[PDB]
């Protein structure tokens, strides 16, 4: 009954469906791992659909609590309250959880993104406007007999989202766990990086500059500086038969090719090697170029097939997007402190490669800030 609970895209966003209040008012939430609030469109606006409409709930309470939240690409406000939630292709569970109604906001919301609120996965100690706001999964887990743990099918229906436990039918092979290091973002450790089999050969550190997460609500695989362009240095020279603008690389511009002929074999795989359960042990999620290449559809440039090269540079250290939790199961195992990755059934793959997650492998320093 949970399977292929989402819809969307990396482009735009997953999303479940929620209600919220009494009376139920039935909305689309993106699934967020990279944010800990639960707010939702509350004003009507251009880009949404349907709102949020407060006098509507009995159930509803007011915080009496503002909440201004300005970010590198823009913002939202609203307030603080708390009021009944249910997810209709989720547990069988309604619960008492803080919503914080949005009001105004700049660049939030997207354009037919089909969605009105974010729904953020994370932990209360990146919660707006303090760590105090309890966020929605920890309500979930403290009001009923849920299990600690929720699990992600994205399928570039759109895909899954499994609350309190793991569906074997989502993937194939073995689950590999790395540990979550802090609760704060689902903060991860990457100890290797290799592009066409090859060691980018950096201080692991690197790869970890100042944090490196796990975020379903980033589109792209996004590094910092340095791993940025040492990558994209080892995948211009992997696909050098072809020449593309170096907007294609600066993720600014798109790369096309006649309908049906992307050069797949031409681009290389790329290997994140994430930390184990045991001491200097690691296992390898592998990303094909059909992970880290994002079609942008277009029915002007339909002759064609239409790519964003989906991996960016950052300065706020590495966020694993979902264009690459696109190609696996990935298992939030809160109540383990630790994050599963397994071979997703639904991801995108060729006659010649496949996106792997395989272990275990052996170094003989710690790679964390
Ligand atoms: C791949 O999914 C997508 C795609 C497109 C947009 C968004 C998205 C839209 C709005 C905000 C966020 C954004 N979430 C991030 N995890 N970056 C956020 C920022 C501040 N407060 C809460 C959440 C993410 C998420």
């Amino acid at each position: 009954e949970m399977v292929d609970n989402l819809r969307g895209k990396s482009g735009q966003g997953y999303y479940v469906e929620m209600t919220v209040g009494s009376p139920p008012q039935t909305l689309n939430i993106l699934v967020d791992t990279g944010s800990s609030n639960f707010a939702v469109g509350a004003a009507p606006h251009p880009f949404l659909h349907r709102y949020y409409q407060r006098q509507l709930s009995s159930t509803y309470r007011d915080l009496r609590k503002g909440v201004y939240v300005p970010y590198t690409q823009g913002k939202w406000e609203g307030e603080l309250g708390t009021d009944l939630v249910s997810i209709p292709h989720g547990p069988n569970v309604t619960v008492r959880a803080n919503i914080a109604a949005i009001t105004e906001s700049d660049k939030f919301f997207i354009n037919g993104s089909n969605w009105e609120g974010i729904l953020g996965l994370a932990y209360a100690e990146i919660a707006r406007p303090d760590d105090s706001l309890e966020p929605f999964f920890d309500s979930l887990v403290k009001q009923t007999h849920v299990p600690n743990l929720f699990s992600l099918q994205l399928c570039g229906v759109g895909g899954s989202m499994i609350i309190g436990g793991i569906d074997h039918s989502l993937y194939t092979g073995s689950l590999w766990y790395t540990p979550i290091r802090r609760e704060w973002y689902y903060e991860v450790i990457i100890v290797r990086v290799e592009i066409n089999g090859q060691d980018l050969k950096m201080d692991c550190k690197e790869y970890n500059y100042d944090k490196s997460i796990v975020d379903s609500g980033t589109t792209n695989l996004r590094l910092p500086k340095k791993v940025f362009e040492a990558a994209v240095k080892s995948i211009k020279a992997a696909s050098s038969t072809e020449k593309f603008p170096d907007g294609f690389w600066l993720g600014e511009q798109l790369v096309c090719w006649q309908a049906g002929t992307t050069p797949w074999n031409i681009f290389p795989v790329i290997s994140l090697y994430l930390m184990g359960e045991v001491t200097n042990q690691s296992f390898r999620i592998t990303i094909l170029p059909q992970q880290y290449l994002r079609p942008v559809e277009d029915v002007a440039t339909s002759q064609d097939d239409c790519y964003k090269f989906a991996i960016s540079q950052s300065s706020t250290g590495t966020v694993m997007g979902a264009v690459i939790m696109e190609g696996f199961y990935v298992v939030f195992d809160r109540a383990r402190k630790r994050i599963g990755f397994a071979v997703s059934a639904c991801h995108v793959h060729d006659e010649f490669r496949t996106a792997a997650v395989e272990g275990p492998f052996v170094t003989l320093e710690d790679c964390g800030y």
